[PDB]
RNA sequence: AACGGGGCGCCGCGGCCUCUAGUGUACCGGUUGUCCGGCAGGGCACUGCCGGGCAGCCACGCCGUGGGGGAUAACCGCUGAA
């Protein structure tokens, strides 16, 4: 379809400061300044005009068709995050779970790292980027906190996908006759606010 | 079974000659037949033949011969609207 005009608007809560400067042609940085922090983002060779109004943030397409018109709700959404973000926070939790060998996960530092995952000698590594708290409750729950939704989850999907093997390495899912396999890993099982 | 850790090959490539092996009509010795009168030394038998063998060359010998980064493929995921 075809649209001469459309319009968006995101209501900023209260304690939350958004600047959009303009960086380029078409582009634009957003920082959102809240309680718990400062988010950052770029939104480059964008068609969606980006303005302030009064405690709003105006998305605004002219002459659009499907594929600009779509990108209102995105931004709108992403920007909706970020200010979720900066008020409450992100905290995703995940599960370990394991079959005969227990997955010792320990944070130390900003490396992150899971031992005996299967019996393997090997030890998964993972680097933990700022602004990313990882922590581990009791031998099952992992839990990772921020302030950036795409950051934190990015580093979830990190942590589930160390546990699951590829090519040769990869285990049956399920058993003899159709009973469960082989099913050892981290799973992301939801996220919350921290607040 | 596997990841991970330790050890070593085979194939190829590039060098090297310390060792070992080959050659080595440089060199040294033994010996057959005949000629130089005999001994000695020597000619020829196309090194006469046999044994050893420096240097050099050489392999059948020795030495080196790697991890990493980036964008990616097949795809696997995050966020995410229409
Ligand atoms: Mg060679
Ligand atoms: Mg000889
Ligand atoms: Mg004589
Ligand atoms: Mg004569
Ligand atoms: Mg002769």
């Amino acid at each position: 379809m075809h649209v001469v005009y459309a319009v968006e608007e995101v209501p900023i809560p209260d304690g939350v400061k958004v600047a959009i400067e303009k960086t380029g042609p078409f582009d634009y940085v957003v920082k959102v300044k809240g309680p718990l922090g400062e988010l950052v983002k770029e939104f480059k060779n964008t068609p969606v005009i980006m303005s302030l109004s009064d405690g709003k943030v105006v998305l605004e397409v002219l002459n659009a068709k499907k594929r600009e018109y779509a990108l209102l709700g995105t931004y709108k959404g992403i920007l909706k995050n970020m200010f979720l973000g900066v008020t409450k926070g992100w905290r995703y939790k995940l599960k370990v779970i394991y079959t005969h060998f227990p997955m010792l996960v320990k944070v130390q530092g900003n490396q992150l790292t899971i031992e005996n995952f299967l019996g393997r000698k090997s030890k998964i590594v993972l680097e933990i980027p700022k602004g990313v708290k990882v922590e581990v409750k009791g031998k099952e729950d992992i839990v990772v906190e921020g302030i950036d939704r795409e950051l934190v989850s990015q580093f979830a999907a990190a942590i589930q996908a160390a546990t699951e093997l590829r090519g040769e390495e990869k285990p049956s899912p399920h058993g003899r006759e159709g009973g469960l396999g082989v099913v050892d890993g981290i799973y992301v099982v939801g996220y919350e606010h921290v607040k």
